[PDB]
Formats: structure tokens, sequence, C-alpha cells
């Protein structure tokens, strides 16, 4: 897996499920083009938006979608979304997982980088 | 000073200084339209972004250019920035708070009530 | 003030109000001794611990009661409390920041040369 | 697994490997006993530090070597080691896993909570 994405919720102390996330990748002419989309499982983890073919060179923005999550929890949260915006694979392929922590009014966010 | 955005360096325990932060409203054909911006000072604050008249309702980014901060201490990092997006509402002054590390950040907000 | 103490709320996007937090210094026989406490005000902070005469080199740990700040929002939390444990160094100010939430926290701290 | 420690470097973006665990129990004259402990794996993980018998209700400290780390990275850190301090199995057993993300100035400390 190339491109991981976990979701956690630190109101609840649970993976945050059914997270939708969207991925775009900056384009030649700098605007974001869709790159791949899906929802966390019940793990939070969100797994096969990419290959490792597909996953070139390029800048790429991760979007968390975490105000609809909160909202459907009866939560009115601060946040729009979470954006994680990252160069990948200036250096050769890598694996990249990015973990968010959530809540209401803050959220973190890592990633660990591995070479295959 | 509805709006203050304060950055810290989790590598040195420090203030976060001459960061630049871009701020964006959402415009009405989707795109991000520049608001206002600015450098942290020595505390790692930036004030006077806008004043309580121009900060109407409506969606705001905040980017905080994290990269090149790290770049000029010779510290490789992960992020090409952070960005914190939210949507302004009346019925406060806005303190979003970012902490910096090299492959990881945390960001907050205080919301409050003069 | 060589020693403060911020505490701010990730559920509601606030300060932590009333929090009660307590210091202590490691002893020579290794235990805990108290040292000071206090509990944070209206802006999540508290200030006056200790003075510079006082505040000399050694380990200190900075107690935050998070379980009791939960409990009366009626709030189930994890943990008993927060705990933030850090040796003093002669060669500045420290600022000891916590970001609460009910299963998780951020500390950082900031320390500053006057 | 009844109690999982993960631990992740901030700094490098990696597992944070070999570190140092400590988990305690409070006893009934409200000492700190020890009650097991172990290093973290290339994972960045500490499994089978515990058994669903021994882990019974009980108040436990989860003390993370964090200066030990650092210091063997060449980097002199502001805390002595991350506590995790909190009540399990009181409302009967509950798997706990442990996260923390470590920065030489800040750490991050998240519990997840399942029900077997």
């Amino acid at each position: 897996c190339p491109l991981m994405v976990k979701v956690l919720d630190a109101v609840r102390g649970s993976p945050a499920i059914n997270v939708a996330v969207h991925v775009f990748r900056k384009a030649a002419d700098d605007t974001w083009e869709p790159f791949a989309s899906g929802k966390t499982s019940e793990s939070g983890e969100l797994h096969g938006l990419t290959t490792e073919e597909e996953f070139v060179e390029g800048i790429y923005k991760v979007e968390i979608d975490t105000k609809s999550y909160w909202k459907a929890l009866g939560i009115s949260p601060f946040h729009e979304h979470a954006e994680v915006v990252f160069t990948a694979n200036d250096s050769g392929p890598r694996r990249y997982t990015i973990a968010a922590l959530l809540s209401p009014y803050s959220y973190s966010t890592m990633a660990v980088v591995t070479n295959p």
C-alpha cells in the first residue's frame, strides 16, 4: 500500500469510522486534480487508494472530511476538514501512512514514510 | 483582534519565528481569495490580520508556511504547509494555534467571547 | 514567573478553567515532594506557582487533574490525570501547555530566555 | 492483546524503535508496583506485556522512557518520560492501545479502548 490513511476519534477513544477522504494531485497548471477517494473502515483505516504505478512524483493533498464526521455524532466542530499537503516520491517510491487524531476543535496529523 | 495565529516549534521548544502566514476567504465561485497575511513575531504570534468590520461570516483558510521554516533550519520536513480551514460564525475572538514538528503538526482553535 | 501552566479544552475550543494543578519536586530519596499548586484561571492559565529563588535545578512533575475536569462536564475520560515530568536547567522561563481531549492529550514546553 | 503500546517519532516520520516502556499498577497501599515492561520493536509496537487473566481492574501507569530515546539520537529533550495513567477494566475486560507521538519538546498520547 503506497498510501494509507488512518483516522482516530479522541472523544470516543476509537477509530473514526466512515470518514470520507479525498486525495488530489497538483497538475501542471497548478490546479488540484482529483486523484483518489474513499472512506475509512471499522478500523479507521482507508486502504487501496492507489497503486505503485499510479502514485508518481507530485504534490498531493489528502482532505479528511472531519466536519461531516462530527456533525453526524451531534457535534458542531471548528474545522471544515483536515488537509495534509506533501510532496511524494521525489526521491523514488515510498510508502506513506497519514494519520489524523480528531477532536472537535483540534486535530493532529502525523506521517510515517517508509522505503519498501 | 478577531483573528490571531500562534505557531510553536516542538523540536526546539520555542516560538516559531518569522513564519509566513496567508489567510484566504472563500469566494462565491468557490475559489480562495487572498484576505490577509504576515509573518510571526519573536513570540510566534501574528496579530492585526483583520478587523471586526472586515471579518464577516464565511469560510476562511489559514495557510502556514511550515516547509520554508524547517528548510531555513536545515531540517527536512514532510508537509508543504499547514492548512486550517474553518467557518467564521457570528454569535468572539479566534485564536488558531499550530504546534510544528518535521513530520507532524497539531492545530487547535480557541474561540472566546469578550 | 519561571513556571507557567496553560490548559486548553479541545472539545469546546476554550481555556480549561478551574483545573487543579499540582507541582512536585523530586527529593533525594526519589520521592515526590509537594512544591506548588493552584487552579487554572478563566484564561486556562496558572501563574505565580514559584519564584526564581525557589525554582532551582532538579526534576519536577506537573500533575494536571484532567479526570475531575471532564467529570464535572459530564464527559467520560480516559486518564486519571496528565503528568509532565522534566528537569529544570540553568543556562529562562518555562511554559507547560496541555491540550485536553477525553481520550487524548498533547503537551508542549516552551522554554524562553528573557 | 489486552494492552499494547505504540510509539512514533515526529522528527523522523518513523516508528520509535527500542523505546523502553515500564508499566505499574497501583497497589492497596497506594504505591506503584511494577507490573510489566518491554521495548518497542521495529514497528514501534510493544506486544505481549500482559494477559487477560493478569490484567485485572486497577489503576495503571505506562511510563515511556522518551528521554533515553532522544539522547541516543543526539537530541536533548524536555521530558524525562511520557506517563499515561488510567483506570483499566473497571466495567469488565477491555483491550487498550496506548499510542504516543514524540517530539523533543512535546508529545501526544491517545488511547483506543475496544470491547473484545
